[PDB]
């Protein structure tokens, strides 16, 4: 039960009320307003299924059931484990109910702004999320495209890729550093999936080939340019297609 | 409370009071104004996030909750390890929100007029800034064109470069000094970014060649046209198209 203070003086709660100040009434069943008391509204407490949370923000300084210091302009989730239902304050600012965000096993997510150790978001940065992992949003966090689908590919497939951020002697597959804005192919009977530093360029496709029969190539590092025949051959990162003139 | 003083008096506050005078209430809650007192209106506190930052410039000679004293026509940030929420002074004009600068890993941006360590705006200056940073602009200061994109490059993508201004025997990549107004060509596969002193002037482009095949080409320094041929072959720093003539 909402309320407010239309005088100086104390409140059943035996909290000191300044004039205007607002308080709930946590209290259970029938319940008679102080003659300083003013009724106001009920205070439903927003549902929370392990599907859905609820975001909240701070007006200013107090503290919450579970005893937590809000201070202003402060944001936060609110999971089940809390509660099943909370109660919002009258400080306590709704900013809506947040969706859980499910993936898939084929499925990841690149989160902008990546809520840090600190608890206050990452300007200028951003971090991929996959393995069936499901999860709400940190507040001022939000996907670049909506959940990717992870690039399976077979020994015919193949797809380009280039080190937009310079440097991986790590976490790379091959676990080899690359320049910044070289590229390289990543081909075999594997599930990939783009990283945070590098980026996809080109799907490299399946190019059919038997004996007596192949295409011409050129080598652009180098400008050789040869014509591959016999058996199928994907082209490699630099290799493009090259034309012949009768 | 935005106040006035109709006489001269001393407040609750117990601060001296000319007449004419304005002061803040910080008292919370319900509040009489005194018989020379005038009441003005509520003054907010202005909202304070990570992403968010408060401009405001003295009117004339105070002092700031923190102690901080400022002189007349001073500038100064608000950043949110002071308060949640500032409230402005009588003396403490605004001038305006700053949304924070965040930049990604291949952004940067030019400050004009970097900050000094004196706190005064350096005139004539430019400061280049990169590295995933996030900063609200300090007063007096803009940027030049608004976050550039880093230059990232391959070996067969390359940039051409001029020193405006002279001996540069640090900093540059390839720790050479040079002559003002010269230009050298860089080319790699790595990512690069313009300094202050140094200036874009034309993108290289891959010239892919083959055995028996290539182009005429000019050194401008002493006019030596040459048929480069064969492998692939950006052009250098100084050389340039030459055109035949049948």
């Amino acid at each position: 039960l909402r309320l407010r203070a239309r005088k100086e003086c104390f409140d059943r709660e035996g909290k000191g009320r300044v004039t205007g100040e607002e308080w709930l009434v946590r209290s259970v069943g029938a319940y008679l307003p102080a003659v300083f008391e003013e009724v106001l509204d009920l205070v439903d407490a927003v549902i929370l299924t392990e599907k859905t949370a609820l975001h909240l923000r701070a007006l200013q300084n107090f503290r919450d059931l579970r005893g937590v210091l809000h201070r202003t302009g402060e944001e936060w989730l609110v999971t089940v484990q809390d509660t099943e239902a909370h109660v919002p304050d009258v400080y306590e600012e709704v900013l809506g109910v947040v969706p859980i965000t499910t993936l898939g096993p084929r499925h990841y997510c690149v989160i902008l702004d990546p809520m840090g150790p600190d608890g206050k978001n990452q300007l200028g940065q951003k971090r991929v999320v996959k393995g069936e992992k499901s999860f709400f949003l940190q507040p001022g966090e939000r996907l670049e495209r909506g959940i990717q689908d992870v690039y399976v590919l077979s020994e015919q497939q193949g797809l380009l890729l280039k080190a937009l951020q310079p440097l991986e002697e790590g976490e790379s597959e091959e676990k080899v550093s690359h320049q910044a804005g070289d590229c390289w192919l990543i081909r075999g009977p594997l599930e990939y999936v783009p990283s945070a530093k590098v980026e996809v360029v080109e799907e490299r496709q399946a190019i059919p080939l038997d004996q007596n029969e192949g295409i011409y190539v050129q080598d652009v590092k180098t400008g050789k340019v040869r014509a591959v025949i016999g058996s199928t051959y994907m082209l490699t990162q630099d290799e493009v297609l090259w034309e012949k003139e009768l």
